[PDB]
């Protein structure tokens, strides 16, 4: 009939928007497919890509590891994809190298990063020949902040590395299939490749999976980390051809970043090269003394190494990027990084070839149907763009039920407003019927309510720190919710944007789901965004942006709430004082507010 491969099995509620979505996409439109989480977005992703197959379309399904599982078992049963084929490449870009990253995790006291690597690189989220371990998303699941450029599996990282191997060996079943599964780091190293293992160098529909993360990948493909120790480390023991000069180039260079650290008025802020020209000399004579150094002699590792601190070096002297300087006053690990502020090239380079996309996620729009902003981040031509309603039901707000009470000092990140904060986020505690998530902004905020809120809640706290990851958090905290008692997670990063806070233990019964029964927000997140995209987009648009990127950090923190249909019993709490002000900025938040009842 009329219907697409695949659409049986796709929700009904998803199944208009899936009609709109494989019409636009066909005609060459990118689409912009917002559906609640928890919809069954995997089915209807699966029904896109198999309707854009059998026409001989080739087609790129591009989406993070962590549900490409669940993105193979809503394809693989489908006749139509077995007829044209379902691969899945695995680029090098896909995995860390372990050595350099138990290295970096050593360096930088990352003990559970440390441990996970000592252990294999287990996967931490449960057609696939082996199982996929190294993986660069768990090692972010892991540490936000790893310098993934230069922890990423170089093409000339030793054969016996296991992660290496396990490349070759994945390798070693990729076959051209029609349908290709790849992550977001795959294709925005693929399309910096093609700018200057591979994808189709034209894709005729593109399938991307959680949208709103896409510019992130390009973002990370696109910095350039030079680290300074392992750098040093890797020079004293390369040879004596050409050692002296080097370290004394990178001692050179870390004495100039030291002094344009000191004479910044604040170390957070992305300078531009022309900003700090003292780094000109030693950036430069440091590339020189690394093209000093005999290739023939070093060892498989100590290469790549020199080789991505040229890289990187290369980069900062380019022009064409922001710089970020932290070094010894304030950072044990002296580091500098280069990104680029403007993917405007790449993301073009990327959708001039592409026949056709869908891009699906639970927030892809600021208001409504407004893709204005997600359509900016990922430069997606105007003529292109086509906003599709979103689907989000009731069930998403239906069982939650919002509390009107709420902490009266405003966020001020002074004991003042902790120790009131803590107070309310006790009396939540107290009546809390399983697990709690206390999101907040920053580390600062964090530790200063442990400080007010371990001793009454023991062993129910749990802190999140740079020493302790928001995955490692995520698993005490479903260990201690397993165990009877209620943990309350003083959670921030991740916690806010990238868990999933369901009960695996009770698939088929989500009425008794109670691993998040309150959900606490301290404070609306403002100026969470730290990319150089965003700095761009700010200072471009004004505070309008701010404005909506705070407001969908907002939703994507309400969304860590209701994952499924048939939760119930779940309360919000939202203690910010600004909210309940009568401030008109605070008026897209209490829009998103007003769908909550009662
Ligand atoms: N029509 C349906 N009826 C019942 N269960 C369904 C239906 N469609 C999907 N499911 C199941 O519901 C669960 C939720 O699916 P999924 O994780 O893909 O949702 P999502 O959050 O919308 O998407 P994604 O994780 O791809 O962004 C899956 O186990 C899926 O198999």
């Amino acid at each position: 009939a009329d219907a697409l491969p695949g659409e049986g099995a796709v929700r009904e509620v998803l199944r208009p928007l899936l009609k709109q979505a494989a019409e636009k996409t066909a005609a060459g439109k990118i689409v912009f497919a917002e559906a609640a989480t928890g919809t069954g977005k995997g089915r209807m992703i699966a029904s896109l890509a198999a309707a854009a197959a059998i026409k001989g379309d080739t087609v790129v399904v591009s989406a993070p590891l962590a549900v490409t599982w669940q993105l193979v078992n809503d394809m693989k049963d489908i006749p139509e994809v077995r007829r044209v084929g379902l691969t899945l490449s695995l680029g090098r870009p896909n995995f860390i190298s372990p050595q350099r990253t138990l290295e970096w995790a050593i360096d930088n006291e990352r003990a559970d990063l440390a441990a996970w690597i000592e252990g294999g690189g287990k996967p931490l989220s449960l057609v696939i020949s082996h199982e996929l371990c190294w993986l660069l998303e768990d090692a972010l699941l892991l540490a936000e902040d790893l310098p993934a450029d230069s922890l990423l599996l170089t093409s000339e990282d030793p054969a016996d590395c296991p992660a290496q191997q396990l490349y070759v060996a994945m390798r070693s079943n990729y076959t051209e299939a029609g349908i290709i599964l790849c992550s977001h780091f795959m294709l925005a190293a693929h399309t910096r490749m093609m700018q200057m293992l591979s994808l189709p160098h034209f894709i005729d529909t593109l399938i991307v999976d959680e949208a709103h993360l896409l510019e992130q990948a390009f973002a990370s493909v696109y910095t350039h980390t030079l680290r300074l120790r392992p750098l040093m480390r890797t020079i004293e023991g390369l040879g004596s051809r050409g050692r002296k000069p080097a370290l004394d180039a990178l001692k050179e260079l870390f004495t100039q970043m030291q002094v344009a650290s000191a004479r910044s008025t604040n170390t957070s802020l992305n300078v531009p090269l022309s900003d700090v020209p003292e780094l000109i000399p030693a950036l430069k004579d440091t590339v020189k003394t690394l093209g000093a150094l005999p290739t023939k002699g070093m060892s498989r590792d100590a290469r790549s190494v020199i080789r991505i601190a040229t890289r990187a070096a290369n980069d900062a002297l380019s022009g064409h990027s922001r710089l970020r300087i932290e070094v010894t006053p304030v950072h044990s690990y002296p580091m500098l990084l280069s990104g680029r502020s403007n993917l405007q090239r790449a993301l073009l380079g990327l959708w001039n070839a592409t026949g056709g996309a869908t891009l699906v996620s639970a927030t892809l729009f600021t208001t409504g149907d407004n893709g204005s902003l997600t359509r900016w981040k990922l430069e997606v031509p105007t003529e292109r763009a086509a906003f599709l309603p979103p689907v989000h039901p009731a069930w998403t707000t239906a069982p939650v039920l919002l509390h009107k009470e709420f902490c009266a000092h405003e966020p001020d990140d002074s004991p003042e407003w902790a120790t009131e904060c803590a107070q309310t986020i006790q009396g939540v505690a107290s009546t809390a019927q399983g697990g709690t998530l206390v999101l907040c902004t920053s580390y600062q905020n964090t530790e200063l309510l442990a400080g007010r809120l371990g001793a009454a809640l023991g062993d129910r706290l749990i802190v999140q720190s740079k020493t302790s990851s928001a995955a490692t958090c995520l698993a005490q905290f479903k260990a201690k919710h397993k165990a009877g008692i209620r943990p309350v997670w003083l959670g921030l990063g991740a916690a806010w944007t990238g868990i999933d806070l369901s009960d695996h233990s009770l698939p088929d019964n989500p009425e008794l789901d109670r691993l998040l029964s309150d959900l606490v927000i301290t404070r609306i997140p403002v100026g969470q965004n730290r990319s150089l995209t965003h700095e761009r987009r700010t200072a471009i648009g004004g505070f309008r942006i701010i404005s909506q990127e705070a407001a969908w950090h907002f939703r994507q923190g309400l969304g860590r709430l209701v994952r499924r249909p048939g939760v119930t019993h779940k309360n919000l709490w939202v203690l910010d004082a600004r909210i309940y002000g009568g401030a008109a900025w605070v008026a897209p938040f209490r829009q998103i507010l007003d769908r909550y009842k009662k």
